[PDB]
């Protein structure tokens, strides 16, 4: 029993992160094999980071350039190069904990686990959701560029996010491995905006499974609604609109519950509509829309009560 | 910036979970040097655990009834014996992953991290408090019995708690690494109930402080208030009564921000008297409790906004 926002241990990514530096410029890397992973803007200086050019920035540089510590042990720079976003380090040495990994990108909606590094050291771990408007509500202070974001799934790490920088809302952007950022934005030190979010729904309906296995029931109700008379109080209330899809996802938890996915809509209408009054769900007195279906399963007894 | 519930870097954890079977009965346990610590109900079969005397039951096994698993190696047990609630067996081989670490008891109001496992294998990572009644709302299934909560201080892990068993209402208890209990309960298969929870009075204050450091200041006002009257309010909220000490240990943080304890315990004086009217802090719609003055420093900047 019970419900926690739950990260995957974290081992198997302390054993990759370590220390680059290039000047006076320190941030984190990843160690795969003999390749480290960082933000190329660790090549910049304060005055490159309003506009910089990368490709300039990186031509006038030479592997004597990075020092790459792994704890105490320096690591030498064979090769660099740039891939999009991300700045590659060709090492002499492989890493000799290196797990199996897998670089995707994640969707919108989905969660995944972050390290928070400084200095090359993790020194904490939470979960994360890629919002719709493809920021992250991370805990990120000066020096956190560099850290990563994971799944695992049967001792593969799945990497779907490097942490670049923070918004002037204090959200976070970052990019997948690859480099590619996730969202319209760019690695310069200029004021960006993410669109407008939304609220996750399918997430939100997930959680709401979660807390009748664990025995919350107050919020549920006898009616039941249709997929589009449900979309229409989801724009009012600026949730993304439920699909066909996300109710087969949400299968197995209406299955295990016995409550149908427009049942369980006809309660989050209602809980829209009218508040909590007073009551919580799963120690939240708010909805919450950062725990996927997987999320709850993975954590949640396989038996309702 | 952002704030988050955060757990320590679990790598120096899973590196010494092991899978303890006697009979049919299977749980973890923790790996140091050349000992492993579990609870001791896994010498009990179902009929025991209803009114089990462990003296007797543990001098009717041996070494051979013990079977301990470090992944797939299996480990040879070469003694055993019992420490109040915790049982120790004796394997031939020192953990060569054993961290630096100390066994400490923590206090209620105090914080941990939890390594969640199932047959040895760490499955995830969340932050826990102990409440003032010696329970912690943990999330963990049947067969979490053995995973271990803890806190790290350079490279130190010191282990406060053990888990053995869910109450009724669905919170948690266990031991610390000595195997005595948090709390008034014993490790028999009975209904027993904690005590009468209070709200950790000096988080919720800490947690105040780490909103206003990260700009959420809707909830501050002019007025300031006194210890007493202070707590004259806590009484009827159920919350703990505030200390002097409690109000040196917020030092840090009322220096930070420059508002003074008994400024910020007005504020939540009229957040008691008034809720939150449609609000949240940090992105919660409730006061939260869990979060330390060393949680908050920890994590948050140390420069306010
Ligand atoms: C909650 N509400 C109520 C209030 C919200 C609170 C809002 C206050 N937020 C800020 O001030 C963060 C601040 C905003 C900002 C952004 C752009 C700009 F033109 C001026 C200011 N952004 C940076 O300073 C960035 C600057 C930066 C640098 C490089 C590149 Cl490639 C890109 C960028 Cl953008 N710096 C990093 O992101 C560093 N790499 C890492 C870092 C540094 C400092 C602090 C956090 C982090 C992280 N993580
Ligand atoms: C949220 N609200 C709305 C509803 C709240 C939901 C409440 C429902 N909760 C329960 O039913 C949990 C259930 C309560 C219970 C307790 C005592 C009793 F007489 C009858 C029932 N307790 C156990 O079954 C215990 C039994 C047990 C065994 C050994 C000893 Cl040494 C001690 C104990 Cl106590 N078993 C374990 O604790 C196992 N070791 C580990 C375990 C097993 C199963 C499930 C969870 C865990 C854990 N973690």
């Amino acid at each position: 029993s019970g419900f926690r926002k739950m990260a995957f241990p974290s081992g198997k990514v302390e054993g990759c992160m370590v220390q680059v530096t290039c000047g006076t410029t320190t941030l984190n890397g990843l160690w795969l094999d003999d390749v480290v992973y960082c933000p190329r803007h660790v090549i910049c200086t304060s005055e490159d980071m309003l506009n910089p050019n990368y490709e300039d920035l990186l031509i006038r540089k030479s592997n004597h350039n990075f020092l790459v510590q792994a704890g105490n042990v320096q690591l030498r720079v064979i090769g660099h190069s740039m891939q999009n976003c991300v700045l590659k380090l060709k090492v002499d040495t492989a890493n000799p904990k290196t797990p199996k990994y897998k670089f995707v990108r994640i969707q919108p909606g989905q969660t995944f686990s972050v390290l928070a590094c400084y200095n090359g050291s993790p020194s904490g771990v939470y979960q994360c959701a890629m919002r719709p408007n493809f920021t992250i509500k991370g805990s990120f202070l000066n020096g956190s560029c560099g850290s990563v974001g994971f799944n695992i799934d049967y001792d593969c790490v799945s990497f779907c996010y490097m942490h670049h920088m923070e918004l002037p809302t204090g959200v976070h952007a970052g990019t997948d491995l690859e480099g590619n950022f996730y969202g319209p934005f760019v690695d310069r030190q200029t004021a960006q905006a993410a669109g407008t979010d939304t609220t996750i729904t399918v997430n939100v309906l997930a959680w709401l499974y979660a807390a009748v296995i664990n025995g919350d029931r107050w919020f549920l109700n006898r009616f039941t609604t249709t997929l589009n008379d449900f979309n229409l109080v989801a724009m009012k209330y600026n949730y993304e609109p439920l699909t066909q899809d996300h109710v087969d996802i949400l299968g197995p938890l209406s299955a295990q519950t016995g409550i149908a996915v427009l049942d369980m809509c006809a309660s989050l209408k209602e809980l829209l509509q009218n508040g909590m009054n007073g009551r919580t769900i799963l120690g939240s007195a708010l909805l919450e829309d950062e725990f996927t279906p997987f999320d709850v399963v993975r954590q949640c007894s396989g038996v309702t009560f």
